[PDB]
């Protein structure tokens, strides 16, 4: 507990850019490209006002569009005097990717026609396009395999405060160890990290800060309506804080929460507000209504594991089980505690046979361990129990490919 | 019920079967065997023949059937073993876990051909488990699959008796004979013999 992540102090004009989205639609074969940028300002609305987007590839403003306010009818009332939306052509865009993490610039400018600027914001763009078809996640029209890992911020000295060093290391290596994707396990993240992801390269799962494992039933609070309102806000506020990162390219409603009605409530809100994103969630069952992905944990290859109401199928068998058509890619998979991930080919050899098979994320990537000191002052690594603590369940928390300083396992 | 239609020495296979001056002969070895045997209740699938290849006389003869006689389902395993001619992906030695990518024609392992996106036909192999002498090595592999996958509906073994022939020699004591044991040639010897059991019915 405690201000784990930066406080910091800004300076807004009266009249403000409050809010922009960034999106970016594609022809049949990726040559040309839109870009759409929605643009929402509070404060005095005047006739005068203006925003102007520009998109810059390095020095090169590739494309640029002003506008004032008024956004297009959308009701018997009218529309959106304090909004306006920028569209600009781009011809043969140079795409993002994990391979390539191609970036342009989007500069957005809230000023008076005549010139005054009254304040700019901008954001990393990266065109690529996030879709379901026919069973298949595609990034740019090509099948994605998923080579993903979970990721808790932790640090063994300063706990859950992250900085960009630690942050840099753990990207460096985990592309140097050929992973392409990361789940923020299991809430939105600090925000330097989507930057970083953006720019290295490497797609993103965020996911919303809910989790009630210790309920009993798991879905007590998720199927209760009561705590809806509590929920939205952790869905709803990290779609509103992230939804312009290229590096996130699917949302996650949580983690272990069972499956309740307010889980089916945000999917649909989500699917609503972010097209451009598939949206996923494990709980009760893997395979929900409140899933575009079938994203077990821990499902085996060929081995069914039928527990009753949440049987965990061979991912094989789970494919082609009776009116199944999404594509799989496991949340969690091939736990790395201690002296593990026997049998980690297997799962490989599957996801290259099986095109809906698309990968998953290992769990996880760093040792949840703390620094603790003997009475010679020296440091050693401790976990559950350690400190006083209890009830605990001691070395569970030591699940990573790497210790709490990053030296591999 | 299978119809009696087969032209697998063609090249390609389907050289007939693509042919509408072919449409007529073959609509009759369709449409002749429904009105036969539609009234039998043993009879739940037709099929429009065998290894003829996929050509767009299968297409026309398959909604033919549908179109006559609702009350069963229609497979042909010709031209790949889910064409649009048939309801039932039914391959023909498809293994259980290995995939062999023919060009054109691919014959993927059982339990990777039901999730191929896009497909949701059921699967049972008009084919498998070629029994010629010592073989059915690896069945318990397709029942342990069989069971697992609810689509995975089973199959038809290649097959039930040798089709050998009795010869008898010098003393008039008979043997058993194969391909070109009769003096016909070009033959493909032994080949005629993939039962379960002998052509006595003794079994194998
Ligand atoms: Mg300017
Ligand atoms: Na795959
Ligand atoms: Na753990
Ligand atoms: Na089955
Ligand atoms: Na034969």
């Amino acid at each position: 507990s405690g201000i784990f992540r930066d406080v910091s102090l800004l300076h807004k004009p009266t009249t403000q850019i409050s809010d922009f989205h960034v999106a970016t639609r594609f022809n049949d074969d990726f040559s040309r490209a839109v870009l759409e940028a929605e643009v929402q300002m509070c404060g005095e609305l005047r006739d005068y006002l203006r925003v102007t987007v520009s998109l810059w590839q390095g020095e090169t403003q590739v494309a640029s569009g002003t506008a004032p306010f008024g956004g297009e009818i959308i009701d018997e009332r009218g529309g959106y005097a304090d909004r306006v939306t920028l569209r600009l052509n781009v011809e043969n865009p140079k795409l993002w990717s994990a391979e390539i993490p191609n970036l342009y610039r989007a500069v957005v400018e809230l000023h008076t026609a005549d010139g005054t600027l009254i304040e700019a914001e901008a954001c990393d763009v990266g065109f690529r396009e996030v879709r379901i078809e026919n069973g298949l996640l595609l990034l740019n029209g090509k099948p994605l395999l998923i080579r993903g890992v979970n990721r808790h911020e932790h640090h063994p000295l300063h706990g859950q405060v992250m900085d960009e060093q630690t942050m840099v290391q753990d990207i460096l290596l985990m592309k140097q160890n050929n992973f392409n994707a990361v789940r923020c396990s299991h809430y939105p993240n600090h925000p330097l990290w989507y930057t970083l992801c953006d720019r290295y390269g490497l797609y993103v799962v965020d996911e919303a800060n809910i989790e009630t494992h210790g309920m009993v039933p798991m879905n007590r609070l998720t199927d209760d309506p009561r705590w809806l309102p509590a929920m939205s806000e952790r869905v709803t506020r990290m779609v509103q804080r992230d939804r312009n990162h290229p590096s996130v390219i699917i949302w996650s409603l949580g983690n272990e929460s069972g499956h309740g009605a307010n889980h089916d409530a945000l999917y649909r809100w989500i699917k609503s507000v972010d097209p451009s994103r598939p949206v996923q969630y494990e709980g009760g069952g893997a395979d929900t209504t409140a899933t575009d992905i079938i994203c077990p944990m821990y499902a085996r290859v060929d081995e069914d594991q039928p527990f009753p109401a949440v049987p965990k199928w061979s991912i094989k068998k789970w494919l082609s089980l009776p009116g199944e058509t999404r594509p799989l890619i496991l949340c969690e998979y091939a736990h790395a505690a201690g002296n593990s991930l026997g049998g980690f080919a297997k799962y490989w050899q599957a996801f290259r046979q099986y095109p809906r098979l698309q990968g998953g994320f290992v769990w996880d990537w760093v040792d949840q361990s703390l620094i603790k000191y003997d009475e010679n002052g020296n440091p050693w690594s401790a976990y559950g129990g350690d400190f006083g603590d209890t009830p605990n369940d001691r070395q569970f928390c030591m699940n990573g490919l790497v210790f709490a300083d990053r030296t591999p396992h």
